[PDB]
């Protein structure tokens, strides 16, 4: 599913991401925009053979099992394909583990490069939340 901006904000808010570990909702929307263009079905392969899955492009080297990333961990205990669902629950819960792992949202390179230090509240402006 390709989310609307406000629709995703709303879904993320319902799932407890608004200010999760200090990151306001606009951060999460911004990151999803640049990681996946709000498409839950987004995948991208990395040079290392790992793959990024879903709206927040969670990586199979550490966070999920795709059966093809040798030597990898599955720290969210989920098949990576669960991250592609139109229900963002699995993406959102795994993201909460990632953002808690010491590096905050710097774990998402697109956030660091495209969102961090910008006016991220613009991503939720106009939305009925
Ligand atoms: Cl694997
Ligand atoms: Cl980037
Ligand atoms: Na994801
Ligand atoms: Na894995």
């Amino acid at each position: 599913k390709v989310f609307g901006r406000c629709e995703l904000a709303a879904a993320m808010k319902r799932h407890g991401l608004d200010n999760y570990r200090g990151y306001s909702l606009g951060n999460w929307v911004c990151a999803a925009k640049f990681e996946s263009n709000f498409n839950t079905q987004a995948t991208n392969r990395n040079t290392d053979g790992s793959t990024d899955y879903g709206i927040l492009q969670i990586n199979s080297r550490w966070w999920c099992n795709d059966g093809r990333t040798p030597g990898s961990r599955n720290l969210c205990n989920i098949p990576c394909s669960a991250l592609l669902s139109s229900d963002i629950t699995a993406s959102v819960n795994c993201a909460k583990k990632i953002v808690s792992d010491g590096n905050g949202m710097n774990a998402w390179v697109a956030w660091r490069n495209r969102c961090k230090g910008t006016d991220v509240q613009a991503w939720i402006r106009g939305c009925r939340l």
